[PDB]
């Protein structure tokens, strides 16, 4: 008869200090433990409820003292993942007791809790390690505890191990003691007050490289012995970032050391474990044969994210999981603030707003986690730019200092910052409400009118925000603020302006629309002097215009006249906005009869980017986003028979066919070159042969693309059947080829006519196949093309939209083009 019926633990029995002894066998894959918890009762009681999961409790007793011990009855409630310890007599309030529990268990084979993980040496031998992953609720798998983040305590952790291994944990190793023949007991120092999910220990045979920060904090990277030489980058990144955070938060790194460990088969793939963060090997290790340029960038931000938690989230952790979004939101946001300073060469800035746009697009739906954590960061950025960067900085410092080693709620962050503007009430409009507002700007003389409304793709919501508006003016030279608390508000300028732009820097989590013809002046501004506003300002314009176009508040030509400025753009962010909203348009024309508009449109696009495309070096140099633009520009140009790039491309492909595939080819350009090369029936075949010795590389996927891009319909249809056969390739690729051909202007009918025919035997191999049903019909725009198609319930909608868009815009695009 279990004495507790709540998922949450009783609040009247409180842990103070854990003494953990874990003895794990990395051969038999089992572990025994003796954990002792010092507790205090605030109310009299003879039952102690706590957390346990998949642990066989051998023995539990209660100690007090001058010493006295007594057995505890043990009841399990596996559903709730809880135990109950029954005492003979009630506990004396305020008096310190100690619970001693003996238990045993099998190392997790599920990559959570205290789990087994493996790797193979270059010699090919298989090694075992034991590792931890507790967030959110897995500590109870390694040892019994009060497994809620509010129950903080100190931890004395002891690991028994073989001499061929080494244990690392949260705190530094104090002493190693030979305990028996093949047994050593590692004692690590007592932790500071922390939550269970942040406790961690690793048993393995890793190497390490170590550097010492300016403040004397020892930073080390542990990795598999064969790969330890790839930690040099992460280690340096860790050191400089730790130093950054110590300055920013104006609070010294709380712990004696910081250990970053690269874990085989890690599935998180990063964790904020206090003093011992863990990562997937690709997020920490770097080879001169890198997975990509993105990896360096990838690992420089994954680190920065986990290191930021050392302060925000560990030193001051949430009270409960409902605030996890703030923990994660802040770490994401901090990825940028830190790196932008620390590693400017990486150009992290671009990728931030991308995720903000991504978040918004999803919030704009009827329905409304990593993206929710992206909104958190976006929100924070908004707030940080409203209040000065320093007001923000100090407010955070105060938050950390006031709540160090304790727990927190959302309001606590707001309260702390609001004490340096009713931040709390404002922020809750953004936190307790799904979606974001569309903001319409109406000007009447010096009278500037603002209005807000819940922006969503029937339309009837009463949502209302406290929005931190910002704006610049053809006259002003400085950025203005205005707090929009109501449905509408006015604002009076000292004099009439030639143009006004809101959401400066694109730092705010909202889209703005200009009434009358503010767009006219803005697109007039961009075509005259586009540098008059920031790069991101230009990007937000392009982005908002084409969104407003898709909801019927802006006319397609107004947003196209806008893009005309792009002929002069040099910055990545805007160009990608342009491309992201323009391309899809002709991909709907491609799957339609009318070829004249399709061709004039493509002609228009290449005349816009002409200059930019020419400036492209045909190398692999530059930052991740610089390389992504080079890659996409060239591919585009050659796909649209822009002669200059097509010619060059042909040349390169010839030098590489007669190579044969021997001389190296820059990955940025290979996508275009292969594409061009696959156009000849002999080049297509060469690629297909070279397609096997592709080395399971990135190169394979590049060819796979080029092959599907040929205009030879027989060679396309051919790829279709063969990737369905067992002999040449089967399940691992067909789904992706089908969609790739479904996007070829001359190959879409085949993939459609194929999904229909072979449908029966096709379904024969239903959650990952939805990709194939979208990628085959996603871009139809005809009413009749619908009569045909009549899980993938979404694909039916998206076409409906494609048609509306066409019935409205096609006639405007046609006239525009002339
Ligand atoms: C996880 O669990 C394993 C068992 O599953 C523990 O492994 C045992 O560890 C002990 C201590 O390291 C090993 O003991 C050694 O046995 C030797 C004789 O071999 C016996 O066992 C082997 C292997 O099965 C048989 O082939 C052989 O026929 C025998 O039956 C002894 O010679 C060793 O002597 C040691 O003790 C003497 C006396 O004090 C000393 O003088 C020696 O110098 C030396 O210290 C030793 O007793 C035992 O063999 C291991 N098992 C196996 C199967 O090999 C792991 O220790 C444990 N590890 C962890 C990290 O938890
Ligand atoms: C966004 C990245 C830079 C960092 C990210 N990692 C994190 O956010 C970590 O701090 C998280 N601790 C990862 C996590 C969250 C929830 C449950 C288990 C593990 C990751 O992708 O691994
Ligand atoms: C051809 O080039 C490859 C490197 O791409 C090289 O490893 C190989 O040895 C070369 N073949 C020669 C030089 O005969
Ligand atoms: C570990 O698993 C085995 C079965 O593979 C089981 O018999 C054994 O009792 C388990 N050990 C525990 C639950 O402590
Ligand atoms: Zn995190």
């Amino acid at each position: 008869p279990f004495p507790w019926n709540k998922i949450r633990l009783p609040e009247y029995v409180i842990p103070v200090h854990y003494d953990l002894l874990i003895h794990a066998n990395l051969t038999t894959l089992t572990f025994w433990g003796t954990t002792k918890v010092e507790i205090t009762a605030s109310q009299p009681t003879s039952t102690i409820i706590l957390h346990s999961h998949h642990l066989q409790i051998s023995r539990a007793t209660l100690r007090k003292g001058r010493l006295s011990e007594e057995p505890l009855q043990v009841l399990e409630h596996p559903r709730q993942e809880q135990i109950a310890l029954l005492a003979p007599e009630p506990l004396l309030v305020g008096l310190p007791y100690t619970v001693v529990i003996h238990y045993a268990g099998n190392l997790s084979e599920t990559f959570h809790g205290f789990y087994k993980s493996t790797y193979r040496t270059k010699e090919g031998e298989l090694r075992i390690l034991a590792s931890t992953q507790f967030e959110p609720t897995a500590a109870r798998m390694a040892f019994p505890c009060f497994d809620e983040p509010a129950f903080k305590a100190s931890f004395s952790i002891k690991i028994r191990r073989e001499p061929r291994h080494l244990a690392i944990s949260n705190m530094p190793l104090v002493k190693s003691v030979t305990v028996a023949e093949g047994l050593i007991e590692d004692h690590f120092d007592v932790t500071v007050k922390m939550s269970t999910y942040l406790v961690a220990f690793i048993i393995s045979d890793f190497e390490s490289v170590s550097k010492i920060t300016k403040s004397g904090v020892k930073v080390s990277v542990y990795a598999v012995p064969d790969k330890i030489n790839q930690a040099d980058y992460a280690l340096d990144a860790a050191v400089t970032l730790l130093e950054f955070y110590e300055d920013y938060f104006s609070i010294p790194y709380p712990l004696p050391k910081q250990d970053l460990a690269a874990i085989p088969d890690f599935q998180s793939g990063a964790m904020e474990n206090w003093g011992l963060t863990t990562y997937r090997e690709s997020a920490l290790l770097f080879d001169a044969e890198k997975s990509s340029a993105s990896s360096k960038l990838d690992i420089t931000m994954t680190v920065a994210h986990e290191l930021a938690h050392q302060w925000f989230g560990n030193l001051v952790t949430m009270e409960w999981w409902n605030d996890l979004w703030l923990n994660e939101g802040f770490a994401k946001f901090m990825e940028f603030v830190s790196v932008s300073v620390t590693h400017p060469e990486l150009k992290v800035g671009d990728y931030f707003f991308g995720k903000c746009f991504d978040a918004m697009e999803v919030d704009a739906l009827n329905s409304s986690d990593d993206v929710s954590y992206d909104k958190g960061a976006c929100i924070l950025n908004m707030l940080r730019e409203y209040l000065s960067a320093d007001a923000f900085k100090s407010g955070i410092v105060q938050y950390l200092q006031k709540h160090s080693y304790k727990n927190t709620k959302n309001e606590d962050l707001w309260d702390s910052m609001a004490s340096i503007v009713d931040v709390k009430t404002m922020m809750n409009t953004w936190t307790l409400q799904r979606g974001f507002p569309l903001i319409t700007i109406t000007v009447r003389g010096r009278n500037v009118h603002m209005k807000q409304e819940h922006y969503m793709k029937a339309p009837d919501t009463g949502y209302l925000w406290h929005v931190p508006l910002t704006f610049i003016t053809s006259k002003s030279d400085m950025v203005h603020r205005f707090l929009l608390k109501t449905k509408t508000d006015v604002l009076i300028l000292p004099e009439e302006v030639e143009w006004i732009k809101f959401n400066v820097g694109m730092n705010g989590y909202y889209i703005v629309h200009y009434e009358d013809d503010g767009w006219d002046s803005l697109t007039g501004l961009l075509k005259g002097t586009h540098t008059a506003v920031s790069s991101n300002d230009r990007a937000s314009l392009i982005n908002n215009a084409f969104q407003l176009v898709s909801i019927g508040k802006l006319s397609i030509e107004k947003a196209l006249d806008l893009s005309l400025y792009l002929k002069h753009e040099t910055e990545i962010m805007p160009v990608f906005q342009g491309l992201n909203e323009l391309i899809p348009m002709y991909k709907l024309m491609e799957k339609r009869d009318m070829n004249e508009v399709e061709t004039q449109f493509k002609a228009f696009l290449i005349r816009l980017l002409r200059d930019l495309i020419d400036k492209q070096t045909w190398t692999d140099e530059g930052s991740v986003s610089e390389r992504m633009l080079r890659s996409e520009l060239l591919l585009l140009a050659c796909v649209h028979n822009y002669q200059p790039c097509v010619q060059r491309a042909e040349g390169y492909f010839r030098k590489w066919k007669e190579s044969n595939g021997n001389l190296s080819l820059p990955v940025d350009v290979t996508l275009a070159v292969f594409a061009v090369g696959a156009q000849s029936t002999e080049g297509w075949d060469f690629l297909y042969s070279k397609y096997q010795f592709s080395l399971s590389s990135t190169e394979k996927s590049q060819i796979e693309f080029a092959l599907c891009r040929t205009q030879n319909k027989e060679k396309l249809q051919w790829l279709l059947d063969e990737s369905f056969k067992g002999d040449k390739i089967k399940t691992q690729e067909f789904p992706q080829i089908l969609t790739l051909i479904g996007r070829n202007p001359v190959g879409y009918p085949l993939a459609w006519q194929f999904l229909r025919k072979n449908w029966n035997k096709l379904v024969q191999k239903s959650s990952s196949i939805a990709h194939m049903v979208m990628g085959t019909t996603n871009q139809f725009s005809t009413r009749t093309r619908l009569e045909e198609v009549k899980c993938v319930q979404q694909t039916i909608e998206t076409i409906e939209e494609n048609i509306g868009w066409m019935d409205k815009n096609f006639d405007k695009i046609r006239v525009w083009l002339q």
